[PDB]
């Protein structure tokens, strides 16, 4: 019910923006997402500093002005759950916006606002395996939008994705580039394992550089597992031994099926699944540098 | 302080806002409208009002966007917003349909939206004695990607990558080129050539929005005996074109006396088709007097 | 059994084989083609036979398979297989064009194709009352790759995955777009919207096969004064178009009741051409007697 | 006559055909394999039996077919077809698998599949010494179309598309493009150049059939110290190249000594490679020896 | 033996460019093809202005800066030929190029040159019908470079065409463009006939503007044969009762071979054939406009 | 004035010069190359001469130029070159290769080329302290249709276009994208981006030119334990880049101090590389004396 707006903690209900702003009708702005998770010894806000850092480069590629540093917008979110005694499951939505009213698309100088809410949150994906389909909509591509960027206009494109496939009876999409690659889901990114090797389309490919994706990357080589960030193409998702997707409200969520074609609930996402569980949940005294507590 | 019309209710501006987890805020789904009210002295009349409201109506069927009024409605709407701040001046209009409620997922299905009318005065967009364009790196977003023939409020993160590359790099406006790198759009306005006598335009299946202005255009060149084709145009007939301009409701006509340094003259054509879009829109001709809406 | 024309010869439907190593069924290097004949109580008339058997042969010398007989001569084999069968009732009839030659190499210059001809007794493709459709994950396949204005065998592997993809979610039929981003065929029809009053279908360039149903739709117009344009079609037309039907030899004039979700009207254009389609094809239209061909 | 496997039963090749009414023949709704087979003087050695009819099973559950057997069964049903010959030669063996019943709809969830596997004498299919190829200009047919990865009958009928072009013109194989430029495949081979030490094949996403000769070819690489990239190759690497070779079940490892005209040496890679190879493929390489399934 | 050089004429010998010019070295020029036909009775050059118009309209496209108005380029020519005193069919050359040595890419502010050679000139393509194959080459696409200009460095791409199509066997290469869409021969434009209609690439599908093709189109209209400027596809060609390819050099030259499929010498491509003869010959009244005699 | 070596033959500049009906300057069918010498007190030092030479030969058999030298004689006749002028100071040495004989003819076929030599006095291509660079609207030409790989005339259109956007824009540079969009090349000069301390340069397929500065800058990155990808770069990792540079033989190493008016550093990584490279072409470092040919 308290949320951070430039500086201030505010009522829920006074956290608005005008709808004149040129975020709201021309999606220009950038936004976060990060768990905190309540351990029933403290709560921990996941890769706090890695967030913000990336909500500054997502602005900086759109060529957003945000006046605050990583820091100062990383205390702001420990000083926003603390204002509302939150000991639970949290997700924390940081999103950067103008606050003036304009209608003239040339934004040049104008200087974002931000605000944090943080919100109780269970599971965005079933956590036993989602089905998945690949959608009729490819990817915005990177001689169009600023992908790398978390920007808020681009996820029209999500939303068209993630209705298609909720629409037709899955529970997530699979959006190919327009090259036809394998990208993404519409919030997540996405491996497969392949003969015990596991694959993740790069950078260059139109993903967003997910977070939960580079924790998985160091899990893998903590275990041992081999990792190529390596284009994925839909045959190679149809004959997948394993699937699945990652991010921050997904975590990691099995993909037990691709367009009709059953897949396991395999050993390697498992393990992944139960270290990154054990590791957010602080019992993975390596990865401690990554949790903030809250108390 | 202006009344701004949402949901039904006339409201100041400073309530006329929307929470910050907005799925319209975060992740570009809206629709929006622009819509001028032109000031002749006599009266205040709204351009084309209706035909904008119905296009609203299709850029929410297209995304998916539930707008729960009719197009006769929206546009009673507008007449009372305007009569409310009792303007007697030259207006934009902006429209703007989006989901009030705060949700993280992107699962946007079952959501009604919201409508915010605000009356603004204004004003003109661009230098009526012409603008300097530049053909921007960045291309027009395509229709595999997102519904680009919906005003939708997400695509405009393209628009701006252009605009803010013409202007930072000394222009005026961008032109943005197709995925398959035929001329489609400025940032915001329709594009015309004139070639060899011929008005040229890119057609509605290039990447277009489907522009009222560039409407009214095809309906005055057909009044004036100027020969019009919906033909997609590559940058080598921009380069030669003998005339060229662009065209918006913010925009009106406005000549392009530059593209990419080579120098364009301010045409017969476009000053023609100018000064027949002002008559128009100011109520001197009488064929089109269904076309403007009197606010009082 | 029912008897079937193979090579000049009505065999048992049971003979009517090929062997499993021929390079037609190991590497879709065949045409066909879909003929219908309708029974209106007094006769039973072949729809446009010599069309579609002229058609055939266009589709082998596009895919460069060597078809020894004529248009004529397949013509009446059909009449002899219908008579055979003693067939008083409507029928699909399909010829297939193959290698009957076992080959393992894909040098397939020179081989000489075996033509089967099937008459089955056939009746609705799609609900009559309309139709739900799905735009598709795969795309139309394009002509730099297979030649798609032939009714080549191995290019229906896509049709199929399209076909199945819609069908798995219980959608009645798919949508394809093309590699550029425009819609062009059903899994197996041609598409037609109407927008604003005008009738529109996506062009022969765009990667459709040029249907012989699309043919007939085109004269109807003509003769009912529809206003029709050949040209690229977007999703957002679709969307947000007054009617859409799919039209094709199995499918006739299907309405498009429902795309992504978004309802369409079953529409006064495609009921005035549905309709008249259908006395076309019983014979009630004199001027169309020619494309009728009597079996008895 | 010689027998042939048919659905569990060894049949003469004459009884060994589908209705020509099959959606396999009329849609190229159907998988495929290659295998060979060599007599060293001691035995007949089917090679990577088991990889191969894995392998036909992944290409059915990409197409959605159904093939009602294992892997383990179909191998067996190899070895005994070859037994029932009496075969002590060199073969080419082809499963096919396809659908046994007639059916007009593209709709072929459900059904399911029927296997023949052929055991046929057979030789060389390129020449030994090189082969003169052409980059074609048909493109491989891609991903987003269909699915490439999988040894699918309908796709076949772009490869037949450029051996054609290619042989038409007197070069023994073609070299096809992928949509996006990169060269990918012969016809029916992928491809290997040697660029300063380095040993390269386009990589799996590039719209290439996953070889098991290619993957062979990558562990002889790694046995003999090799450097080896999965890279994609240009037309520029492929005319500037030390070396260059097709590699597939049929064409073993074949040299390419020239391209569009540009001569390559028949080099010092591709030759150890190839008498590797065939050592490996007549039992001399002991390591191997688990590739080999011993017919008698 | 003479040719025209900014302004003189000066011997075949002396015509030539220093091989540092960046004409020679990055393609950074414009050229035409012009013809001029004995009669018996006089000279005639085709369309000699539209010509040099296009000359200048590829010069500006591309950014050189031709300093020569069309008419004193088209008086250059007939200087040209009466200074050679030829009296037969001619090929007529002009080149605009830049005459300075320069490494450096930028040619801003540089000044062309012109030269206007005119020789002795047969048959480009076989009378009675070429046998085509369409190539592996893609036409330059318009986002690479304005190809709708007749830039000299753009004809790599043909050149590449050309010599492919011959070193296979063939007379003439087809060039699809980027979309696949048949689009131009290495040197000419296209026209099929479909069931007698006659079809040709539009402007917009990456086509050079060819003054034979408009002549083309002018005849078509006195013929009362229906036209239509569209595109045309391989299986559209394959499947064509008629074919020809138009140019300067080739006249209008039957298609008879296209990939191994024979094609009909037919009879809209004999009567355009025929007409254009009689115009370029000056036996046409209506189209003496187009001729300028040179005595 | 100065000698120049044409065919063999020194000749005084004026009469190094080609026939205008040339198909070389007509339709851009020629290859070059772009080679320094370096002066250092003690002698002029040509930098890596003979892999420029192999380059040129490389250039001429991928666009089917005939040069009828060895890259040897090439290597001579520089130094040759450089001595008949007592040239003692920095140059820039262009070789040309190119058809002295006047053909109109598009079939170039059997033609034999000429070569011609300059060596002349230069210079700093770029700002060593930095520039600013544009992405320039114009694409990077696709081996679809050119074979980009060749240092090939007719190809640097493309590179003025985009040079010449750059810069009457107010950049000092372009950078271009290839078709798929992503980075490629400046208009002469190859790209070097830092990303999180590791050097990120686009791959040979992406459609660069192969820079002989680009291959030293990557053995630079080996001996000073700077890591370094091969991989594609995207706008979105220009402008998050911590440091960029352009490479080539005029452009040296030359920092990019902003892309899109978006500021970079001149950076640690730039400058130590660029450091290292003028003391390997000054002939300070031991490992790299065999890259240099003394001229006297
Ligand atoms: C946010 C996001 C992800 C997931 O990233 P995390 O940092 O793991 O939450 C994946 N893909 C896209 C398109 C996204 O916007
Ligand atoms: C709104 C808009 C136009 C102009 O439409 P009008 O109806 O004339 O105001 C043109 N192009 C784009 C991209 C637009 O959003
Ligand atoms: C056969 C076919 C049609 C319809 O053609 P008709 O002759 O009208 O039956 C449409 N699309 C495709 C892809 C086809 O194969
Ligand atoms: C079968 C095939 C190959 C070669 O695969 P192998 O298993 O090595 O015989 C290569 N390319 C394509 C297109 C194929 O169909
Ligand atoms: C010159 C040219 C033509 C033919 O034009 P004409 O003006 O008829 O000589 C056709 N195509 C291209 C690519 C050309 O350069
Ligand atoms: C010549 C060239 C370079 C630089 O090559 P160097 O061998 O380093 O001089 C880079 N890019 C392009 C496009 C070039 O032509």
């Amino acid at each position: 019910m308290k949320v951070w707006l430039d500086g201030r903690l505010v009522d829920e209900e006074e956290a608005k923006v005008t709808v004149l702003s040129p975020s709201l009708n021309y999606g220009f702005g950038v936004f976060e997402g990060i768990r905190a998770y309540w351990n029933g010894e403290n709560l921990y806000v996941f890769r706090l500093r890695d967030h913000m850092e990336r909500l500054l480069r997502s602005a900086k590629i759109i060529g957003l002005d945000v006046p605050y540093t990583a820091e100062e917008l990383s205390k702001a979110v420990v000083e926003t759950v603390r204002a509302n005694g939150f000991k639970e499951d949290l997700y924390i939505r940081p999103v950067a916006y103008i606050s003036k009213p304009q209608i003239s698309l040339d934004v040049r100088g104008l200087q974002a606002s931000v605000a944090i809410a943080a919100i109780p949150f269970g599971k965005y994906l079933k956590v036993e395996g989602v089905r998945a389909a690949v959608v009729s909509w490819r990817r915005v591509h990177t001689s169009m939008m600023p992908v790398m960027a978390k920007a808020t206009g681009i996820y029209l494109n999500s939303i068209m994705a993630a209705v298609e496939a909720r629409a037709r009876g899955y529970d997530e999409a699979i959006m190919l580039n327009a090259e036809g690659k394998v990208v993404e889901g519409s919030g997540e990114n996405i491996f497969i394992v392949r003969r015990g090797v596991l694959m993740t389309p790069p950078l260059e490919d139109g993903i967003l550089e997910g977070i939960t994706r580079e924790t998985v990357i160091s899990i893998a080589g903590d275990l041992g597992i081999p990792l190529l960030e390596k284009s994925i193409t839909r045959e190679e998702l149809y004959a997948a031994d394993e699937a699945f997707f990652v991010g921050t409200a997904a975590e990691i969520t099995p993909i037990i099926e691709i367009d009709g074609r059953v897949l396991q609930r395999g050993p390697i996402t498992q393990k992944i699944a139960e270290t990154y569980r054990r590791i957010v949940l602080g019992k993975e005294e390596k990865y401690l540098p990554w949790l903030t507590p809250v108390y």
